[PDB]
């Protein structure tokens, strides 16, 4: 933390942060949430981090070099180490990487090597060669090298993410899946665990280990799991709360942001808030009943009515405002809602439902008094403009999860957050072969135009590229968009250190620090 001159601090250097849910684990190559790596940037460090402001920065790595946007070396500084003392090395990187891109490990974020095009990555993904072959290798203690298939300027904005931190092999070997357990986890972050008691509280210690340790300045900091969006602001005025989770109830904003505006943060991010449809079940499979729900549903009810809480009805699934986009708003969305309706009706008629015979089907949301709420209007609205039928079903975040990758779902709440600030950030999660593909998608003509971004070697062709898998996407209704968020949350005044300015909301609780008050 770099705590301004003049600032004084409390005496007591402790943070209470709600984080939404209870995690899916606090191994790296088991999580894919948001609330997950949460946790995951406090004990976990990878080659770079985000600064402050969400810029890609020196983390375990203090400096690297690309060779054609193909060969990236990494120096990582001799003091990094583990809690326990012991050194972070190239190898630990090495054996992390693999272990990601192994499939007996079945990681979510196995498909992020594929996203950098490390060498080798989709061989091993289909079991056609061992991990060991991934393009990765330790020219020594200090020197991380990674080879891609082809140049990928961006490749250094992707190892923020939890995924690329590296894990400690003893402690895995020798503990399994307890490894993360406090008796036994091993960490490389600015904090140690401390207590993990699931449905209550995660509890993180400073740790000493750490190479930045003498800038941390938050002695402790608890996530709370705490789902009701109405519990979270309440704990947080009650005083148990100093930062509230970034999903805010319906029932008391406008009210808060009139008591506390000072308070209430927002600030842009780049994810997308949309119903995610499984596309490999029928009828879902048909392309009328998909579009007949995404005109049907409609954004203004839902983002100026219902929600109203600075979002933008959207029309797309990377965000119009990620760094490279440059999208073609679809005609769709510029025509009246009872254009849409009447075309939505149509294709459903087409498509074979009528009112004796109506469309009915699951809404599978994360228990959640915002999501909740939204999936009751958005029943409603489909009820009224299209004649179909919802079944409601709320799962805790783990489950809900487990459940989308399964399939075992018709339409589910979904939310994609960008990991790094980029197009393909969003995209290469609707490719066929995406571990991140919970949409169940496959399109050959999207694969295709996402495999031609890195075969140009310019941004416009890129871009325009971007902009037609976008349009191909739209065109399959493989997704129903609803808004872009906005990074709304409350924060005590005497928290410091948190910007709003990271479109990627990377925050580390080493950044922070309590004022006195
Ligand atoms: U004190
Ligand atoms: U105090
Ligand atoms: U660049
Ligand atoms: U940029
Ligand atoms: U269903
Ligand atoms: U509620
Ligand atoms: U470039
Ligand atoms: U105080």
């Amino acid at each position: 933390a770099d705590v301004p001159a003049g600032v004084q601090l409390a005496d007591k250097q402790t943070l209470v942060r709600n984080n939404g849910s209870e995690v899916q684990s606090l191994d790296p190559h088991k999580i894919e949430g948001v609330p997950e790596s949460n946790v995951s940037r406090d004990l976990f460090e990878g080659l770079l981090i985000s600064d402050v402001e969400g810029h890609p920065s020196p983390g375990v790595a203090e400096k690297w070099e690309n060779k054609d946007f193909k060969v990236w070396t990494f120096h990582l500084r001799e003091n990094a180490k583990w809690s326990d003392g012991t050194p972070v090395t190239a190898h630990d990187f090495v054996y992390s990487w693999q272990r990601l891109a192994d499939p007996n490990t079945a990681s979510p974020y196995a498909s992020y090597l594929q996203y950098g095009h490390i060498a080798n990555i989709d061989d091993i993904i289909a079991g056609k060669k061992p991990a060991t072959d991934l393009g990765v290798k330790a020219l020594d203690d200090h020197t991380f090298e990674v080879t891609l298939s082809e140049p990928v300027p961006y490749f250094y904005k992707l190892l923020v993410h939890p995924s690329v931190s590296p894990v400690p092999k003893s402690a895995v070997e020798k503990f399994g899946d307890k490894w993360t357990q406090p008796a036994n986890i091993v960490t490389n972050g600015a904090y140690k665990l401390k207590n993990w008691v699931v449905n209550e509280r995660i509890v993180l210690e400073r740790n000493p280990q750490y190479w930045d340790n003498a800038k941390t300045v938050i002695n402790q900091v608890t996530y709370l799991p705490i789902s009701s969006e109405v519990t979270d602001v309440n704990r947080y005025r009650s005083g148990e709360i100093d930062m509230t989770y970034n999903n805010m109830p319906i029932e008391l904003f406008q009210k808060l942001k009139k008591e506390i505006p000072n308070e209430v943060r927002v600030d842009p991010y780049l994810c997308t808030y949309y119903y995610e449809i499984n596309n490999q079940k029928a009828p879902f499979n048909d392309v009328r009943v998909r579009t007949a729900l995404k005109l049907a549903l409609d954004r203004d009810i839902i983002v100026n009515k219902v929600k109203n809480q600075g979002d933008l009805p959207a029309y797309s699934y990377t965000p119009p405002y990620t760094d490279g986009a440059k999208l073609v708003e679809p005609e769709w969305f510029k025509w009246s809602q009872q254009k849409r309706n009447e075309e939505a009706k149509k294709l459903l008629a087409e498509a074979g439902f009528t009112a004796d015979k109506p469309l009915t089907f699951d809404l599978l949301y994360n228990t959640s008094d915002l999501h909740k709420k939204l999936a009751i209007a958005v029943a409603s609205i489909w009820k009224k403009n299209l004649g179909v039928n919802v079944n409601l079903e709320n799962q805790e975040w783990k489950t809900f999860l487990d459940t989308r990758h399964q399939g075992t779902f018709d339409v589910a709440r979904a939310g994609w957050c960008a990991d790094y600030n980029e197009p393909t950030s969003f995209l290469n999660t609707m490719l066929s072969d995406s571990s991140n593909n919970t949409a169940h998608y496959k399109s050959p003509a999207f694969d295709k135009l996402i495999a031609d971004t890195l075969k140009v070697a310019d941004d416009t062709q890129r871009s325009e590229l971007y902009a037609k898998a976008e349009q191909q996407l739209d065109k399959d209704s493989a997704i129903v968009p609803v808004y872009y968020y906005v990074n709304a949350r409350l924060v005590k005044p005497w928290v410091g250190g948190y910007t709003g300015k990271d479109p990627l909301d990377n925050i580390y609780v080493k950044n922070l620090y309590i004022i006195k008050h």
